[PDB]
């Protein structure tokens, strides 16, 4: 079926749960043997949320090369993304160490470091210019250059230097912090205009590394925004643009990441935001 009417059908028979069960049963399922090893444990946020062995992100290290990211690699739409957790105290050095092996441009963070009265994400980045961050166990060097701060999000200009090799390198942190603490957005206007200027940035283009994206878990809101970008692009690529089917294009990303799109209110929410932009795109 075509997606606005295949919503409005859903809304009118309030069948949201049962089509979102449906995408869990249907699933993949593959081993994720490395994230369950013993010295691993302190590297993950939540036990039921791994990368699968065949997607998992390597560190170019030989001691321990894991960290909980995964590359989802979308084939017809010539899109890739790098799906991450939140970083925890002990992998701030492997997130930076992931950006700059991957050679990304853009951080795409979906949460904001507290919600719900807990920590969702280690304070990973420097919020004034004079005070820069040092990894030592990864050996780079993080300097805050500029932000700009909207009433939706906020976009900073980053530096990140191999103190190895002395090369620097400009990165993009694009940080959107006002998704509701329960819930999802009554609206997806702010969220498009949030994706149309991360693609605007060149951070999701083929002259870089894959975009790196991360909300607490990186599964739920991250799913959200990468299955939004590759449906609307799909759009834009066929001949017939009714034929893109978000659910299809769901489970196929799914068989890169476990777990994408965490609740029936996401699933909602997805085919919300795809409806609203498909307009907004011509027209
Ligand atoms: O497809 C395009 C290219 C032109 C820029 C652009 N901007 C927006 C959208 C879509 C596009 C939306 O869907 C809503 C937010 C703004």
């Amino acid at each position: 079926m075509e997606m606005e009417k295949e919503f409005e059908q859903i809304d009118k028979s309030g069948s949201w749960a049962a089509i979102y069960q449906d995408i869990r049963h249907e699933a993949s399922d593959f081993p994720s043997r490395v994230a369950k090893l013993p010295k691993n444990k302190n590297r993950n946020r939540y036990r039921d949320v791994s990368p699968f062995d065949h997607s998992r992100i390597k560190l170019h290290q030989e001691d321990n090369d894991y960290i909980n990211a995964s590359l989802i690699k979308m084939e017809e739409a010539q899109r890739s993304y790098i799906l991450t957790q939140g970083p925890l105290p002990n992998t701030v050095g492997h997130f930076w160490e992931m950006v700059w092996e991957q050679k990304s441009r853009g951080v795409v963070m979906l949460n904001r470091v507290m919600e719900k009265g807990s920590l969702k994400c280690a304070q990973y980045w420097p919020q004034k210019e004079e005070k820069e961050m040092i990894f030592e166990d990864t050996n780079l060097k993080l300097t805050l250059i500029s932000e700009d701060i909207k009433s939706y999000y906020t976009v900073r200009q980053l530096e990140l230097e191999n103190l190895t090799t002395q090369e620097t390198r400009e990165i993009l942190h694009f940080h959107y912090t006002t998704w509701p603490d329960f819930g999802v957005p009554e609206s997806p206007a702010s969220f498009l205009n949030f994706l149309f200027k991360v693609r605007e940035s060149g951070s999701l283009s083929p002259e870089h590394g894959p975009v790196v994206v991360h909300c607490s878990a990186g599964i739920g809101r991250s799913g959200t925004f990468c299955l939004a970008d590759t449906c609307l692009l799909l759009m834009d690529k066929r001949k017939d643009p009714s034929s893109v089917d978000i659910k299809k294009v769901l489970l196929e990303m799914r068989k890169f990441r476990m777990g994408l799109i965490q609740t029936a209110d996401q699933l909602r929410f997805s085919y919300l935001a795809v409806i609203e932009g498909a307009k907004f795109i011509m027209g």
